[PDB]
Order: C-alpha cells, then sequence, then structure tokens
C-alpha cells in the first residue's frame, strides 16, 4: 500500500496546482466575473478541498475524532463538486434558451449540507457494507445522471437546430473525467489494486489537466485577461 501511496502523491499534487493554478484567477479578475464564474469558481474550490481532505485522510483512523471529520467532509465536498457540474450544465441549458449569485450557491451547497445532516441524523472515507454507501451512491449518481441529461438536451438542441456548443463538449468530458477518477478514487480506499487504484493517480492528473487547459486558458477570455494584466504590469 505504501509503494501505491507513492505514486498517489505525484498525481493528487498536480490537480491540487492545477487546479490551484485558477481558483484564483475566476475571482481574481474584475471582467470574467459572472453566472459562469461563480459556479467554475465554486467547482473548483470544492474539488481542492476534496483532493486536499483526500491527501491528508487516505488512511489515517488512529484519530477517530479526526476520521469521522474527514468523512463527513469528503462526503460533502464530492457530492457538492458533483451538484456543481449540475449547475452548470443547468446554466449552459440557460444561456441557450436565451446574478443569481447567492441562490446557485444555495442549491450547490445546500443540497449537498441537506443530505449530510439529515444522513447523519439516522479507511476513513465510509463504510463501503451495504447500509448507507448506497444512500450515498444513489444521490451521486442521480444529478450525474440528469446533468447528462441537461447536457444532452442542449447538444442536441444546438445540433438539431457558436461557444455553448464547445462549452457543453467540454462539461460533458469534464464529468466522464470526473466520473472515470472517483471511481477508482473510491476504490483506492477500500483495496489497494494496481489495476485500477494506479490509475486512479492519471486520471487526477487529467482531471486537473483539462480544468486547467479548457476553462483556463482555451477560453480566450480568461487567457486574454491574463495577458492583459501580464502587459499592464511589467
Amino acid at each position: 500500500d505504501l509503494l501505491l501511496d507513492v505514486i498517489t502523491w505525484v498525481g493528487i499534487l498536480l490537480s491540487l496546482v492545477c487546479l490551484l493554478i485558477c481558483i484564483f484567477t475566476f475571482c481574481f479578475f474584475r471582467g470574467l466575473q459572472s453566472d459562469r464564474n461563480t459556479i467554475h469558481k465554486n467547482l473548483c474550490i470544492s474539488l481542492f478541498v476534496a483532493e486536499l481532505l483526500f491527501l491528508i485522510g487516505i488512511n489515517r483512523t488512529d484519530q477517530p475524532i479526526a476520521c469521522a471529520v474527514f468523512a463527513a467532509l469528503l462526503h460533502f465536498f464530492f457530492l457538492a463538486a458533483f451538484t456543481w457540474m449540475f449547475l452548470e450544465g443547468v446554466q449552459l441549458y440557460i444561456m441557450l434558451v436565451e446574478s443569481r449569485r447567492k441562490y446557485f450557491y444555495l442549491v450547490g451547497y445546500g443540497m449537498p449540507a441537506l443530505i449530510v445532516a439529515v444522513s447523519a441524523a439516522v479507511v476513513c472515507w465510509l463504510r463501503l457494507d451495504t447500509y448507507f454507501i448506497w444512500s450515498f451512491i444513489g444521490p451521486a449518481t442521480l444529478i450525474i445522471m440528469l446533468n447528462v441529461i441537461f447536457l444532452g438536451i442542449a447538444l442536441y438542441k444546438m445540433f438539431h437546430h457558436d461557444n455553448i456548443k464547445s462549452w457543453v463538449i467540454g462539461a460533458i468530458a469534464l464529468l466522464c473525467l470526473l466520473g472515470l477518477t472517483w471511481a477508482f478514487g473510491l476504490m483506492y480506499i477500500n483495496e489497494s489494486t494496481v489495476i485500477m487504484a494506479y490509475l486512479f493517480t492519471i486520471f487526477n492528473s487529467l482531471q486537473g489537466m483539462f480544468i486547467f487547459i479548457f476553462h483556463c486558458v482555451l477560453q480566450k477570455k480568461v487567457r486574454k485577461e491574463y495577458g492583459k494584466c501580464l502587459r499592464t504590469h511589467a
């Protein structure tokens, strides 16, 4: 398990850095700020927190009180990131049919918050032996599928009838990347097979890679603003 952990540190750190490079460029710039800059900022914040909590809580169950906090925080932030891409798909559909910053914050964090508190009322990730690992997976898979539903609706609308097209293609690719990353991420925790846990590292490296290359340098708006700042400063 120790040998595989060496590889995971490389990938998770790369995901943390690649998110970090454009976690602030979503708030450090006063031009980009919009309804797709708050969703894409909270998404990176949630993924950053999830990655950091993973790196600090892979198996450290020596302190039970710390393990419980680790588990609750990770279970909250995973579904927070997933519902934030839900809100990203909803926003991409709305900007296709045609400031709600706090109301996206309400759906983006309230729904994960509602589940965690209610579920708690009834390895440091969770008990994967039935009980309510399925009660976690249910909402997660449901919102992933329904985000796919919106992404497909928008893509089909545009295709049979731009920049929204590129954004929804990037969003569906990013959602598939989260799927194929945090599917092995929930396998690296209860076991240590090199067959999937090792590829979990490269999927984190690609997940962060896509977040940093599509939504931070290939939008022709973040790149232009960063170039403006760079050229003006010196």
